[PDB]
DNA sequence: CGGCGTACG
DNA sequence: GCCG
């Protein structure tokens, strides 16, 4: 088992689900207290579970893997032995995680923000309401819509929402290109948004494209909110007789780097992380959705796949489906 | 002990 | 919290 989750395939299924999931509610409650290193560390030590070949039943199996030392070896014995850990049940009801987790999940508001907030005695979303001048346009959004941004986007809600910015996308720029990311390009079902990225086949077209974009989805109603080459919507999505706020990711790059974007935006956010990592301290070159750079010859690698990328880094290729680190 | 991803709005 |  590598110590790297860019080494190793993550199935976006897996045989250790209730202990991937205790770990990460550790690791949740410590970037609500602003320990990103303990978060790394329990993040790191779930996705080992996920990327294994069968179920643990044994503390002794935990022997040699990455990650994990006394307190996840712990935390895993407690549910072995008795189905449940007490950490992990008192961060589980405590105040503080709850109410982090509740701000936290509103969008326009981090840790940052939802700490002050908790530290000023606020607990719910009508106290976020009833003091609505402490709040921006974008958390006022967040807020407003935030039952409909709770319920999971469904493929089915995906394919709809992919015709739609293919259609603003086409006027704005005939040619452009439309890519579903994220999540969903790993397989999930579900997702908490939807994620796209766009580009032209012919380098430099892409420029100034997606105010375009935005504009024309705008004429057509679907925009509930949005505030470049990021855009991070709140798309308005036809139901049965009426319709839901759904969140929506448009990204725009040059072709030249594409794969970049496509490699950056398709995740896991740990993977992505752990590749990066990798690519940094294992052969000294710096990674990110735009490019791939050799700072000692300070050249930049051409790529023009993702398996292009792989290889350029010494690492097996690994299919969308199996980055879910 | 130092390090822990790296951008854009 | 764990690695190197
Ligand atoms: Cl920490
Ligand atoms: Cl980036
Ligand atoms: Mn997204
Ligand atoms: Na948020
Ligand atoms: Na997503």
């Amino acid at each position: 088992m590598p110590a790297y989750a860019c080494q190793r395939p993550t199935p976006l299924t897996h045989h250790n689900t209730g202990l991937s999931e205790a770990l990460e509610i550790l690791a949740e409650a410590a970037g609500f207290e602003g320990s990103e290193g303990r978060l790394l560390t329990f993040c790191r030590a779930a996705s080992v579970l996920k990327a294994l070949p069968s179920p643990v039943t044994t503390l002794s199996q935990l022997q040699g893997l990455p990650h994990f030392g006394e307190h996840s070896s712990r935390v895993v014995q407690e549910l072995l032995e008795h189905g449940v850990c007490e950490e992990v049940e008192r961060v589980r009801r405590s105040e503080r995680y709850q109410t982090m987790k509740l701000f936290t999940q509103i969008f326009g508001v981090g840790v940052k923000t939802a700490d002050r907030w908790y530290r000023e005695g606020l607990r719910t979303l009508d106290d976020l309401r009833e003091q609505p001048q402490k709040l921006t346009q974008q958390q006022k959004a967040g807020l407003q819509h935030h039952q409909d941004l709770s319920t999971p986007v469904l493929r089915s809600d995906v394919d709809a929402l992919q015709q739609v910015v293919e259609e603003a996308v086409g006027q704005a720029l005939p040619g452009a290109t439309v890519t579903l990311t994220g999540g969903f390009r790993r397989g999930k079902l579900q997702g908490h948004d939807v994620d796209f990225l766009i580009t032209h086949p012919k380098e430099g077209q892409e420029a100034g494209l997606l105010p375009r974009v935005m504009c024309r989805l705008q004429d057509q109603g679907l925009i509930l909110y949005h505030q470049f080459e990021r855009s991070f919507c709140i798309f308005r999505l036809p139901q049965p007789g009426s319709w839901k706020a759904v969140r929506v990711d448009l990204v725009v790059a040059p072709v030249s780097q594409f794969p970049f974007a496509l490699l950056g935006w398709t995740g896991s956010k740990l993977f992505q992380r752990e590749l990066r990592r990798f690519s940094r301290k294992e052969k000294g070159l710096w990674l990110n959705s735009h490019g791939l750079f050799d700072p000692e010859q300070k050249t930049f690698f051409q790529a023009a796949s993702e398996e292009d990328i792989f290889r350029h880094l010494g690492l097996e290729y690994l299919p969308p489906e199996q980055r879910n680190a």
